[PDB]
C-alpha cells in the first residue's frame, strides 16, 4: 500500500544526512518524515556489521566478547557488539571478522550472517548484518589478543558468561555511568528467557 | 578519560537534529564527531520496546511483533510493538500503552531494562525493554482492539518463541521485510541459548 514518493535533502555533513521523506500512506493521504540516513553507504547490502562472538574454550563456560567504548553521541560509555561499517566491495563476512580482530585482538570464524537488519527504522535507514562468529579460545592465535584500533579507535574487552549475561550487564550498569546497546541487552534477555 | 566539550547545531527539524560534537580523546586530542539527536526527549529514554509473549495453554508461546511501514527504511519493517515515552509517563506505563495503541492486547509488566542505545556511534536515542506477558486466555484478549494513532498503521503478526529465528527468515526470505535488530538479536540468543 505504502511506498516513498520523494526524498530530499535537509542537511548533509561529512559522515550523515537529514532528510525530508515525502510517502503515501495507506489512507491514500501524502505524508512527510524527517529521515537520517550515512553518507558511507555505496553498494553494501548493509551500512556496518555487528558481531556476535562467542569465545569457547575447553573447560570454561561459553562467553560472550563485548565492548566498551566513548560514543560521543551518547555522551558517555557504551558496551556494545564488536561492530564497524563495511569497507565498498567488503563482505559482511569479512568485515566481521576484521572488526572483531581490530576491536578485540580475537581471530573468529564464521558460524552465520544474518540479513540485513535495521538499527531505529523510525529514525534512520541504517542497516547491519548481525554476524555470528565462534572464537576458538584454545588456539594459540587467541592466546593474549592485542586489538589494533584505527586512529580514534580506543576500545576495552569484557568478556561475559553467556550462562549469566544479564545479571553481568546489570552488575556493570550499576557500578559505574554506561549504557548497555540494546542489541546486547535484547540478546541477553532472550537467554534468560529461553 | 574521554568527555564531550561542546555540542554545535548543525540542523534542526520538527522530531531529528544533527549536532557537530566536539569530545577529548585519550590522547588528549580533541575531535569531532557527527551526532543526531531526537527534539522529543524531557524522560528515562526517549522511547520504551516491547517484548510481548503471548502465552495460551495447549498452544506454543509467541512473541507479539509489528509490521509497519518505515518512512527512512522506505520499505516494512517487522519490529518490538514501541513507542516514544510522553512527558509524565512511566516507562511501564508506555509499555502497557503502546502495546494495546499497536496489537490491542492487554499486558502485564515481567521485568523492564536500564535506558539501553539504540545505535550510539549515530544517535543517543534510547529506550527501556520492557519484557509483558499476554494471558492469551483471557476474555479482554480474545478479540483485541488495536488503536492507532494519527497516521499509524500496524500489522500483528504472532510468531512462535520456540522457532523465531527461523519464522523470521521466511518472512524476510518470501516478503522483502526488514526485521528489526533486537528483534533479530532477542531471535539469535532463542538459539544460541542451546
Ligand atoms: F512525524 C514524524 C516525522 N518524522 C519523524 N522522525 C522521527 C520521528 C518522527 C515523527
Ligand atoms: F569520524 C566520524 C565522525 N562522525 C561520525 N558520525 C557517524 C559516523 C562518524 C564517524
Ligand atoms: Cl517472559
Ligand atoms: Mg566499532
Ligand atoms: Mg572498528
Ligand atoms: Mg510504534
Ligand atoms: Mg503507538
Amino acid at each position: 500500500k505504502q511506498y516513498i514518493i520523494s526524498e530530499e535533502l535537509i542537511s548533509e555533513g561529512k559522515w550523515v544526512k537529514l532528510e525530508k521523506t515525502t510517502y503515501m500512506d495507506p489512507t491514500g493521504k501524502t505524508r512527510t518524515w524527517e529521515s537520517v540516513k550515512r553518507t558511507t553507504r555505496k553498494e553494501q547490502t548493509a551500512d556496518g556489521v555487528a558481531v556476535i562472538p562467542v569465545l569457547q574454550r575447553t573447560l570454561h563456560y561459553e562467553c560472550i566478547v563485548l565492548v566498551k567504548q566513548f560514543r560521543p553521541p551518547m555522551g558517555g560509555y557504551c558496551i556494545e557488539f564488536p561492530a564497524g561499517l563495511i569497507d565498498d566491495g567488503e563482505t559482511p563476512e569479512a568485515a566481521a571478522l576484521r572488526e572483531l580482530e581490530e576491536e578485540t585482538g580475537y581471530k573468529g570464524d564464521i558460524a552465520e550472517c544474518s540479513p540485513a537488519v535495521c538499527m531505529d527504522p523510525g529514525l534512520s535507514n541504517c542497516t547491519i548484518h548481525i554476524v555470528t562468529v565462534t572464537i576458538n579460545g584454545d588456539d594459540a592465535e587467541n592466546a593474549r589478543p592485542k586489538p589494533k584500533p584505527g586512529d580514534g579507535e580506543f576500545v576495552e574487552v569484557i568478556s561475559l558468561p553467556k550462562n549469566d549475561l544479564l545479571q553481568r550487564l546489570d552488575a556493570l550498569v550499576a557500578e559505574e555511568h554506561l549504557t548497555v546497546d540494546a542489541r546486547v541487552y535484547s540478546y541477553a534477555l532472550a537467554l534468560k528467557h529461553a
